[PDB]
């Protein structure tokens, strides 16, 4: 295992075994007046500024040093450019890795099995924006003759994890956009009730399955189709109800989709980094595609930015080395992801996926298996909804959760003069402020001393008034929510992804992880039909599939 | 620290320390028919199944024992009992914890400070059921004399998500109901991406809040308010568009609420706690009082099941012992929720509120700080959606995490013939036993073999295909979702954590971790009125401060 070998990172760790305990956040700050301008970076992307704070760490200039070496020795650089110029680097599957193509603004040739790849995106973005314009203008219309005003994404995953978080964050730049649902569960409940709200004269679902046999997705297309066939009769009407992205042409004719309105991709594109092409089509549709084109740019920025810039002064790459000291120094299991900011509600969700499934991995680049830690356990909920939650464990509890604060400046919605936008932001500045500083018993003494309370109440209450604070943080604010700085946030993350692969060595482009679940799913299906007991399993997967039976039959009130 | 220094739980962790890595799910499994009818758990409510199947756990009779012994010399019996007769086990603030009294269905008599509660529990149960009749029924009327078709509940923490997760989870069960909306972020978006989809004459806000001056709730409140007044205009119409659930009678009426719509509930309510007062008038409206009495009978019959049953079949127990084992044993830092349902998507939200505000603790009931871990990081997606997120990492990464896999054999959506739901039933047995089995090297290899791949190719793919299994899970399993069996589940987790809290002798009910961030952020909100630079806080809440005053009046281009 290339990590563990790596003298850099022993290094790190020998150090982190003999002075990481010593380090204490309050007496960092208390001792160094520099320690904001040291440790933060201002990013002025021309169309806003992102402000990345990363002071309230556990780190000093010497750790900092210590982790941008490791990166250096553990190749992120070379590994960059390998990404960013087609080479194969998803070992395991023998693949590009490629989003950056989707967004790639400039059109620098990107080749791959010797063809540049760029004029293929272009293509596929030119094909979303026509179609567009036409369902958005009430150009295209339903079998009835009437314009659009639903347009339904299903799909699992990156197919929809991605379009969904996006419009979500985006709301406010959706006027003139029809609405966007969401189907992806292949619980019945969750096209059943999609369906309830629709008018199939006026719905256009969109199927997102690049192999368009997807069970989970084609099952609920099809109960899509059943749906809209029950008042539409005829068959020829599908092709103006349901489009494709897909690269399965066959599959598409198949199912009654005019193959005009299938939509490529590629297999460089991974699921959970397809949100920038054919699979933004939902994004395009809600918020336009100007709107669209701004959120490319944003993620383009964000990717000239980790190419160009030192490691010293490179967000994507500070981000991933924090991490690293928290996971393969300190330990930790998890990543907090906590945005002050209701549109973006599942941002967390959207990254649990995007870091979890890139790095949940054990086997190295070179087949060893890995002798340390890799990907943690992202997730969280927006601000100040999860400070309702569960910040109590975050504040005094038993583990040590690293936390990415995020906000906008301004807000979409300045109600009340910006009386809620300020009292949002006093928490968001408050809450990581609180964690790193804490409140000691002699300072919980005295205001309790201040309060009343007697020397018995005192007494019994003090020690579950202390916070032990020394809880690292990082704040990310920038200037507003816009599709372009979503854009940039975004990348940011995915190549703070990326780095994390490359200094633990793992291919963080495949998903090996998905196969037995699957496999073993379908042996039980069929299994399922039917009265009698099956016994050819574990005893528990038998006991589970027969109380199944037992109770399918069960008439309960 | 006591948990450290009892004999039962030293032996238990010498114990695990010793045969703790020899377990291995799979080798138990084959050499133990029975395991599944040793370690499973069948409970007929009289209104559905449960099958609590803890059988794909790393345990042994040998170790259940010990778990038990555990629970027993830590006296959660007598702890438990000491709630269940009303006595102030909430040390710190000395109180009851009584939600078991509001759904205490026996009615039998639980005494506070000399006096039966039940009384005063029925009054407001009798005062929610008279008010859901006037208002369902189009009795009660608005301003301008049209019955309530949105009922819009605004809250936070407690107040908000128990509501909003049980409305969610009861959707089939509210034909007939009005609408129900949840605002509870103090960001602007929340309220106002809100009431623009609501018509004032016949919305009615039910503000939730014990003390009634909880800032952002009342911030929202007045918002709500102030809106509603631009077009009813006349203050005295507030009256009949905005109720409380509060006990600051005078609070409520100077906001412009009738007192006799001030619904009550006590201190001995937690907010995490809540859902079963009444905290529950938008559920009680949404489903209907008898529906809403179904939920606190089922989470009733759940109590008594606790309250009667041996520990070594007593599924709370049961439930809180094994996340012991995995806590304070093999160290896991989290544990996982993934109900294969739709309708319960917020269900993990929940209870990450619920566990981790309850546990998240560090100092005991005696006042010495623990030195063993405390409450988990609880966290999920609802299945097959956090199958196709996150699951890589639970399959493949390098953490163990105990998961509860959940699901209704019967669904609300019976749809295309049952077809859904067969696949998410396959898919919810086969990753459990996926989990447990997982796929060895040879029998990677025979498969890569199988499929003609070169002894290079299958060389550099075999490891990546080896899946180590042995990943324990519990797998509860209901008879069908419906509002008695959602409450007798919610009831199971309540005492799970009652459960846990009683080993590490803290104090589940408290919640002293909001303090510091409530008081930093009152003392930041005047500080952000303004251009000048801010100067007395540590660097970094200083920079961010700034930053913010900088950037508040930034064009963007």
């Amino acid at each position: 295992a290339a990590l563990t070998r790596n003298p850099q990172f022993q290094k790190l760790q020998q150090w982190h075994r003999e002075h990481g305990s010593e380090l204490n956040l309050r007496h960092l700050f208390d001792t160094d007046k520099e320690r904001f301008n040291h440790f933060s970076l201002t990013l002025n992307t021309n169309h806003g500024h992102i402000l990345l704070d990363y002071s309230k760490n556990l780190v000093t200039e010497e750790v900092m040093h210590m982790l941008l070496d490791l990166a250096k020795s553990r190749g992120v650089e070379a590994a960059r450019e390998s990404m960013f110029n087609g080479e194969k680097i998803n070992s395991t599957e023998d693949r590009a890795v490629l989003h950056v193509a989707l967004r790639n603004r400039s059109n620098t040739p990107i080749v791959v099995d010797g063809k540049d790849v760029m004029p293929e995106v272009n293509k596929v973005l030119d094909k979303m924006k026509a179609f567009c314009q036409r369902v958005r203008s009430g150009d295209w219309k339903g079998y009835t003759g009437k314009t659009i005003t639903d347009v339904i994404n299903i799909g699992i995953g990156g197919s929809d994890l991605g379009p969904l978080m996006v419009t979500e964050a985006l709301k406010p730049y959706s006027s003139g956009g029809p609405r966007v649902w969401f189907v992806s569960n292949i619980d019945g409940t969750h096209i059943a009730k999609t369906l309830a709200c629709l008018n199939p004269e006026s719905s256009l679902f969109i199927i997102a399955s690049k192999t368009f046999t997807t069970q989970e997705t084609i099952t609920n297309a099809e109960t899509a189709k059943d749906w809209f066939l029950l008042s539409a009769k005829d068959p020829s009407t599908v092709a103006k109800h349901f489009v494709a992205l897909s690269t399965n042409t066959a599959k598409v004719k198949e199912f009654g989709i005019d193959p005009q309105n299938m939509f490529e991709f590629w297999d460089w594109v991974g699921g959970r980094y397809s949100l920038w092409s054919a699979i933004g089509l939902s994004i395009a549709l809600h918020v336009g595609f100007d709107n669209f084109e701004q959120l490319l740019s944003g993620a383009h920025w964000m990717d000239q930015h980790f190419r160009t810039t030192p490691l010293e002064k490179n967000a994507p790459v500070l981000l991933a080395m924090l991490g690293i000291w928290y996971i393969n120094c300190f330990g930790c299991e998890t990543q907090a992801v906590l945005p002050y900011d209701q549109y973006l509600h599942r941002f967390a969700a959207y990254f649990q996926q995007g870091d979890m499934e890139s790095n949940g991995k054990y086997i190295t680049k070179s087949g060893a298996r890995v002798d340390h830690q890799t990907g943690p356990i992202v997730w969280g909920e927006p601000g100040t909804n999860g400070q309702h939650a569960f910040y109590q464990l975050i504040h005094q509890g038993t583990k040590m959760i690293p936390c990415d604060f995020l906000i906008p400046v301004q807000t979409q919605h300045p109600i009340r003069k910006g009386l809620h936008h300020k009292i949002l932001l006093a928490n968001f500045l408050a809450q990581t402020e609180a964690l790193m500083k804490g409140k000691s018993t002699e300072e919980a003494r005295k205001e309790l001393q201040a309060a009343g309370k007697s020397p018995e109440d005192l007494m019994k209450l003090l020690p579950h008034k202390v916070f032990e604070g020394n809880r690292p943080t990082n704040s990310i604010v920038f200037t507003k929510l816009t599709p372009f700085i979503l854009g940039a946030l975004i990348a940011m993350y995915e190549h703070k992804i990326f780095v994390q692969g490359v200094v633990w060595d793992i291919n963080s482009f495949d998903q090996w992880g998905v196969e037995l679940g699957k496999q073993l799913a379908k042996k039980i299906e069929p299994e399922l039909d039917g009265s009698s007991p099956v016994t050819s399993h574990d005893s528990s997967t038998n006991g589970l599939i027969n109380f199944i039976k037992q109770q399918r039959e069960a008439k309960i009130q």
